[PDB]
């Protein structure tokens, strides 16, 4: 029932100045869309229009999307999910060994699970439906310092989630940024 097509046009008016057209963001401020999940997108943009999603940099989002429909979002969300999505690359020097190892295997001295049995092997997270009561967002090719940033949202409780909270609040700067950098080149 979404319309892909006006999906397209709304992502291309709206949303590409700061997100891209397709929704591979070269501005590490925009966080990548490129095949997020629908009822992810949706949800969040309803967020951050209608006040509800503060942290961060969403108040210079808000204005833009102020006027868009509960159908116009529905819409660009399932274009956004449609699309490709392009990663950035890890950065030697910031231990993607240790990223990976918390990606992959978790942290079980600090009680912190493998990112990669919620978020994927590369990290395309899972979308709802069926009877599956637990969608997780795609992390994969995310632009690192957006995820750093989620993470000490997290951290601090401007950004609710008790599943994410508990897993950011038992971790260190070392190991967000870490994982941050292995998430940014996953492909
Ligand atoms: C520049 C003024 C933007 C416009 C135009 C659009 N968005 Fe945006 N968006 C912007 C910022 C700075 C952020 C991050 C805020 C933060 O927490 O620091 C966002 C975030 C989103 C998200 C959440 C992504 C995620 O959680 O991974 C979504 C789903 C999103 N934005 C959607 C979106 C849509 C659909 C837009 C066109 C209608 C759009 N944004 C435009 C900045 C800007
Ligand atoms: C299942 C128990 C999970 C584990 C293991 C990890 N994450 Fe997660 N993540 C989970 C949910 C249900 C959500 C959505 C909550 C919400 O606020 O909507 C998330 C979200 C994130 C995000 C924000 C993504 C964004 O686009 O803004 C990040 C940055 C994130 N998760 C990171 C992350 C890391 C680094 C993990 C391993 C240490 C990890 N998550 C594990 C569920 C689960």
């Amino acid at each position: 029932k979404a319309d892909v097509e006006k999906g397209k046009q709304v992502a291309a008016t709206v949303c590409a100045a700061c997100h891209a057209a397709d929704g591979n963001s070269g501005i590490a401020m925009y966080p990548r869309l490129a095949a997020q999940h629908t009822a992810y997108i949706y949800h969040q943009t309803i967020g951050i229009r209608d006040g509800k999603r503060t942290h961060g940099s969403a108040a210079v989002m808000k204005p833009v999307v102020m006027n868009l429909s509960d159908q116009d979002i529905l819409n660009v969300s399932a274009f956004y999910a449609k699309q490709q999505p392009k990663s950035g690359e890890a950065n030697p020097k910031e231990n993607p060994e240790l990223g990976a190892k918390i990606y992959r295997g978790g942290l079980s001295d600090k009680k912190v699970p493998a990112c990669m049995s919620c978020h994927g092997p590369s990290g395309a997270g899972m979308p709802g439906g069926g009877s599956e009561i637990q969608a997780y967002p795609r992390l994969g090719g995310q632009h690192q310092a957006y995820i750093v940033e989620q993470m000490n949202a997290y951290k601090s409780g401007q950004r609710k989630n008790t599943i994410m909270e508990d897993i950011a609040n038992r971790m260190s700067e070392e190991d967000l940024k870490a994982v941050a950098n292995f998430i940014q080149g996953l492909r």
